[PDB]
C-alpha cells in the first residue's frame, strides 16, 4: 500500500556511497553536486534493484527563523536473522519469527563472501540488513552481533 | 532555560569530522570506536568551546519489530547575514533583523581568512553557520547564499 518506512537525513551527514531514497527508489550515491541556481543538492545514485541511475535534488525546509535546513530520505534498513545460505539466496528470519524463505542478497561489494565466512563461524551471531522496496526485500549489508 | 534544538543523525551517516552533541557539548568527532560488550558506537570528540575531550556512547532504539537503529544527537546550525567584521568578531543580523555585535569566529581550518576573503567580494551573500551553547553563540562554518 506504501513504499516503506523512512528517515530524514541532513544533507551535511550525506557522503558518497550512502544509500539515499531518490524518487521512491533505494538508490547507491555516486555523485553529489550543488545547484547553482537554487544552492539545492542534486544526488546521482544507481537503483540497488534495478542498477538505474536516478536524480533528485534536496529539500530545503524553514522551520523556525534563521534555521535553514537541507534534508534528503534514507531507508529505514530492518535486521533479520540467517538461518540457512544456499545459492544466492538466503533463509531469514524476522525479530517476531517470521520466516523469509528465499532473500536475495546483492552483488555489492562481494557481500556474499563476507556474509558466507560469518556463517560458518556463529551463525547465531549474523544479521542482515534488509531494504524493503514495494514489496521486494534484499539484504544490502551485514553486521555481526555478539548477543 | 535550556541547551537548544537538536537533530536525531543516524549513527551511519556519522564520520570524523562531524560535530555531535557528546555529553551536552557541541564537540567535533576525533575517533569512532565499538564497544564490544554492547556494539554501541563511542565517539571522542573536542570541545568546539573549551577544546576539552568529551566521550558518548550511542543511544540504541527498537521502534518496531526487526528495527534495531543506532543514533547520535547532532546540534542545529543557524543561518546569520555578516554585516561587517572586525578583530576576530563579526556582526551578524539573524534573519528577523536581530543584530548580534561580538560573534566570536572560532579557529579552526583557518575560518577567518576564507570568511574574509568571502566577504570583500560579496558582502550580501555570506552567512556564518552558528552554534549556541548555553546562550553562547559562534560562528563554525561560513555558506555563501547566491540569493
Amino acid at each position: 500500500g506504501s513504499a516503506s518506512q523512512t528517515v530524514t537525513i541532513p544533507c551535511h551527514h550525506i557522503r558518497l556511497g550512502d544509500i539515499l531514497i531518490l524518487q521512491g527508489r533505494p538508490c547507491q550515491v555516486i555523485r553529489i553536486s550543488t545547484s547553482a541556481a537554487t544552492g539545492q543538492h542534486r544526488y546521482l545514485g544507481v537503483d540497488l534493484f534495478t542498477k538505474q541511475l536516478h536524480e533528485e535534488s534536496s529539500f530545503v525546509s524553514n522551520p523556525a527563523p534563521s534555521v535553514v535546513v537541507q534534508t534528503m530520505l534514507g531507508p529505514v534498513f530492518k535486521q533479520y536473522r540467517v538461518l540457512d545460505m544456499q545459492d544466492g539466496s538466503i533463509v531469514a528470519m524476522t525479530e517476531t519469527g517470521d520466516v523469509k524463505q528465499n532473500l536475495p542478497v546483492i552483488d555489492q561489494s562481494s557481500l556474499w563472501n563476507r556474509l558466507q565466512k560469518a556463517f560458518e563461524s556463529g551463525r547465531g551471531s549474523v544479521r542482515v540488513l534488509v531494504v524493503s522496496d514495494h514489496g521486494r526485500e534484499m539484504a544490502v549489508d551485514m553486521k555481526v552481533v555478539h548477543g
